[PDB]
């Protein structure tokens, strides 16, 4: 009857990373009764006013333009809110031009942290010692956080260390100042060192159906050539997915059967030392999906009870928030509406102002899904 | 021992769609014994020669630059091949400036196909009839392929139809030529038309863990207001996920429990007609993941048997192809190597030339995963 509330024809997709200086165009393509008006919101902050323009163009991207973008479509029926889309910008700043110093006792592991640098994403790092490149070996490792771990340091390891960082999205490179490493002699007890875990695998959670995830576990011992790092699950040692001298375990395409505890066990062959063990817990997060959605339109007699269902499942439990014509009920401050723990919304006393778009957003760490309905209040 | 075969520090990610004229930078970030050399391959065609440059820059993107890109890293040990990354370019051409004509009998459904236009992705379409916008109603639908379906056509539906197409990535719009629709009178049997499915839901397969998928089923009958389209599974009618007058069923976050048959059933209320039914089969494709990978390095005595394992799982079964220093064994034409159905590779007689990188690519419709190993041939 030419009284159709807006709805989106396009599903905003996955996060996209774009280079600086590039032209970016965002579209708010909806379907409903004409004329329609569109406005844009970035980080819960309005960018544009309502107009007939359905696209937002950034001729040259900047670091500030990055954020979560939304668009609001509105007509005589009400206003509808789009699912947020993450717009990331590729940028790489400089290091702070101040050299650092660090001293480590001989035989103990030395961890050199990548000097602070702002970059999205974090650049890949190539470590050097006075021009000579450092390759990961049995006693040298590079963490997922670009930390240089030198197991069983010696007097030959003293020197100025630096990196060449490269951003994998825009290709820019930056050279870091020096970390002057000094190795101090400790008295020669260090002939056989018990295996001790230096970088332990922390708790990790990943999205369902994702490509792969990688846990890291680095240990130190002497002699380092006899050091063996293994991975166990349910008390059973693993074989597939290992990388980088057994220090990285990659679980590819994890499901609900891959959740639980993974144990890192570092042993020293030919020795009676107790193996050093660490715990790591892998969790699978499920994106929210509705098991009950409100019908597209619902009639309502003035001052009569009304329940608007909205139930969603997924791990962890999705958190739900409502909107009335693209306005949160938390900021709407109306005692007429009352949120329901089971999922829906309860409105006991109606009013001619209650007519409009009601939108239920279910969100967790795995993203968000939204449903909506138009409340028609009879005369 | 400073003899490390190359391996990639970066995991090439999901397909990315970029606008025309934008600057694109691709990086081949690997780790191994220096110096390393890099070259780029697009659509199994070499773009650059071997050099010390690790990035490939397109200052201004074009429609021709779209394709699957790979990079090859090489040193004294051998050559390694990167997983392909899909580079899509946003472009929108024009329609062929020639109007079309179509005649449909009165009371029968009329399908108007979107006129041919080259665009990536396919644009969202807004249908018009001589300036007046056409909104989907109980007798008017728009398919996923942007087809205009007019159920129970009448004499008032005759006229020139056209569209305004908008590319959702770059925002460009194009206006289509006219489809002159003529409605021809057929003798008045058309008072109660049995429900007949016009657009049936075909077979559909989607990736595991994907956001959502949508099946479409459109039917025609008279009177159209009494037409009801429902969805059944296991003989049980569905309630959630329905859209567009019950013509679209959206299965969000499908798993192995959502595969099987979905039935579309269109009924005419208040009538004794037989419901029109259609079959649609939803399949879940699992990306390939290795259950057995070859160790990073393997020793080999000259002219001795050798088996290199490489087993992967996923639905449908992954297809495996091998490479020797980034060169396919199919094009290598060596009877020494022989592929194994169980998964691996069998080399019975060795040779000093057999030393190098061997790479096993497991690929299906859900993507590809690769493993590699260095064959060291003893003197
Ligand atoms: C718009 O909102 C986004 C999201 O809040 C802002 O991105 C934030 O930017 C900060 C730094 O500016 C980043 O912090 C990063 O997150 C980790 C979380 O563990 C933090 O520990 C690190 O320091 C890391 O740098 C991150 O991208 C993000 N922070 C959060 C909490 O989301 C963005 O800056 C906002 N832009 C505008 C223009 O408002
Ligand atoms: C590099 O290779 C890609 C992949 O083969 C090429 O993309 C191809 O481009 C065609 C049209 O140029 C497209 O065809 C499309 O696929 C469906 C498949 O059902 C087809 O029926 C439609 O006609 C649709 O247009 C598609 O993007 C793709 N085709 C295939 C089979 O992959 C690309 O053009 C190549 N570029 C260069 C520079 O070599
Ligand atoms: C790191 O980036 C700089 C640019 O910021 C590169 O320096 C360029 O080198 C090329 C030839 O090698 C010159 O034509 C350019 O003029 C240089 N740019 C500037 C701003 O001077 C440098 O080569 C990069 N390093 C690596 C290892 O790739
Ligand atoms: C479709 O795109 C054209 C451009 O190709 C738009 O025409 C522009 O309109 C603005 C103001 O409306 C002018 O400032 C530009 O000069 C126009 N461009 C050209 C090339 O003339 C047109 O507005 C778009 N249509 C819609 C509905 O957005
Ligand atoms: C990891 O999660 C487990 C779950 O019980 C918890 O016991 C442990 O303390 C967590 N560790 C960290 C470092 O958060
Ligand atoms: C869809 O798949 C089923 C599976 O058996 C098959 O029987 C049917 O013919 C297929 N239909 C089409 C249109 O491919
Ligand atoms: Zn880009
Ligand atoms: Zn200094
Ligand atoms: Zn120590
Ligand atoms: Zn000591
Ligand atoms: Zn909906
Ligand atoms: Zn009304
Ligand atoms: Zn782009
Ligand atoms: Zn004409
Ligand atoms: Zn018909
Ligand atoms: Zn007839
Ligand atoms: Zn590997
Ligand atoms: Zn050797």
């Amino acid at each position: 009857q030419d009284d159709v509330a807006p709805y989106f024809k396009t599903e905003p997709g996955l996060p996209q990373i774009h280079l600086e200086g590039n032209r970016l165009v965002l579209t708010c393509l909806a379907e409903g009764s004409w004329p329609l008006e569109f406005k844009w919101i970035r980080n819960d902050s309005e960018l544009t006013t309502y107009s007939s323009e359905y696209k937002y163009i950034i001729p040259s991207l900047q670091k500030l333009d990055a954020g979560f973008y939304r668009c609001v479509v509105r007509n005589r029926m009400g206003a509808l809110l789009q699912r947020k889309s993450e717009i990331q910008v590729a940028y790489m700043g400089n290091f702070m031009d101040t050299d650092q110093r660090k001293t480590v006792s001989q035989g103990h592991a030395a961890l050199l942290n990548l000097l602070p640098i702002v970059s999205c994403p974090q650049p890949q790092v190539t470590w050097f010692r006075e021009g000579h490149k450092i390759i990961p070996s049995s006693r040298i490792a590079i963490t997922l956080e670009n930390q240089l771990v030198i197991l069983a340091t010696t007097a030959s390891d003293a020197g100025a260390y630096y990196v060449q960082a490269v951003n994998e999205k825009n290709g820019e490179n930056k050279t870091s100042p020096f970390i002057h490493l000094s190795v101090a002699r400790d008295t020669g007890t260090h002939e056989a060192m018990a295996p001790i875990i230096v970088v332990a695998p922390g708790n990790r959670s990943v999205v369902a159906g994702s490509s792969e995830t990688t846990l890291e576990c680095i240990a130190n011992a002497r002699p380092v050539e006899e050091l063996s790092v293994h991975w166990k699950r349910n008390g059973v040692r693993l074989t597939s997915g290992l990388h980088s001298y057994g220090r990285r375990l990659t679980i590819t395409n994890p499901t609900s059967a891959d959740t639980g505890m993974y144990v890192c066990e570092a042993t020293l062959r030919g020795s009676t030392f107790e193996p050093a063990r660490a715990r790591a817990f892998l969790s699978i997060i499920e994106p929210p999906y509705f098991t009950a959605e409100p019908e597209s339109r619902i009639l309502g007699e003035v001052e009569e009870t009304m329940d608007i269902p909205c139930r969603a499942m997924g791990v962890p439990l999705p958190t739900l928030q409502w909107y009335k014509d693209a306005v949160p009920l938390s900021k709407l401050q109306n005692p007429r509406y009352k949120v329901l723990p089971s999922g829906g919304l309860h409105i006991q006393k109606l009013s001619p102002e209650d007519s409009g778009i009601f939108q239920c957003f279910a969100s967790n760490e795995g993203g968000e899904v939204q449903t909506h309905t138009y409340l028609d209040v009879t005369n």
